[PDB]
């Protein structure tokens, strides 16, 4: 079925004194497509979408600082930490104009960068992105208790850091189809050492849920407003029931956002890339052929 291997040559770039691993494939002459993963994934999540796009466009898929095959310094791994490291990563590869393909926390990165560099973003494909969740009722009920547990300095760290629940439990619960043992091992590899699991816990404590953290809420609201006011070509993927984006919200945004094409990928939760990579890749490639890049 959905291939579990990772047939990509490892690329490394030094960013603020640390090395960041990244996938780099495709032609070098045009505009490149930058793939940003989230929590608790790596560039491995893009492994079955990239081969659809590589024939025609450059694919760049970094592992976030502290995750995947990137270096893992002793940082707090707040959202701002990733913002600094991703700005410096984009400048280290001398990328001028890019097309964004962003998911989960990568979306919060991508969108934020796009707000600060409007002339440099030729297109944004996004899925299960970070939006402001006004109350806990807008969070899916089946996960509502668990993320509330995750957002505590005592119980949450025992779950995510000591017992590694975000990798062993939450991650498969974010995919409709079952993850194979090879896939689980690939996702487990960067966090075999518990001390390296700080990012797995800080991200859910950065989620803009119920107005906290206030700075993250403001930051996210700002680029959501910028998105509602930008003419950038937009491609939005959504699934049922979803996690961050329920179908109702996706439908709303499909009309409220300028130049927005929506694509229903079928059953999905949060890692839509794992439930229907074929459709996402084919749609991204066809969408890319319609841009002026
Ligand atoms: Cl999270």
């Amino acid at each position: 079925g959905i291939g579990t291997g990772f047939p990509f040559d490892p690329h490394y770039v030094e960013v603020l004194g640390e090395r960041m691993h990244y996938v780099d494939v495709g032609p070098r002459d045009g505009t490149p497509v930058l793939f940003l993963h989230g929590n608790p994934t790596s560039s491995y999540v893009w492994r079955n979408i990239i081969p659809h796009v590589a024939p025609t466009h450059r694919c760049i898929a970094p592992d976030l600082i502290g995750m995947g095959k990137s270096d893992k310094p002793d940082l707090g791994y707040f959202f701002d930490d990733h913002v600094r490291f991703m700005d410096a990563f984009i400048e280290a590869l001398g990328l001028e104009e890019v097309v964004l393909v962003i998911h989960d926390w990568g979306s919060a990165l991508g969108f934020h960068w796009a707000k600060r560099n409007p002339e440099r973003v030729k297109g944004i494909a996004f899925m299960e992105f970070i939006r402001p969740i006004p109350t806990w009722d807008e969070w899916p009920e089946f996960a509502r208790e668990t993320f509330q547990a995750f957002r505590t300095t005592d119980v949450g760290r025992k779950l995510i850091i000591d017992q590694n629940v975000f990798i062993e439990g939450t991650l498969p619960m974010g995919v409709v189809r079952p993850l194979t043992e090879v896939e689980m091992d690939h996702y487990r590899e960067p966090f075999l050492n518990p001390v390296d699991r700080e990012p797995l816990w800080r991200f859910p404590n950065e989620l803009p849920i119920a107005g906290e953290p206030a700075n993250i809420v403001a930051l996210v609201e700002e680029y959501m407003d910028w998105l509602h006011q930008s003419p950038v070509p937009k491609l939005l993927f959504w699934g049922t029931p979803g996690v961050l984006i329920p179908p109702a919200e996706a439908a709303r945004l499909a009309k409220s956002l300028p130049n927005c094409k929506a694509v229903d990928i079928g059953p999905g939760l949060n890692l839509l890339q794992e439930d229907n990579p074929d459709l996402i890749g084919s749609e991204i490639a066809r969408w890319l052929s319609t841009l002026e890049i």
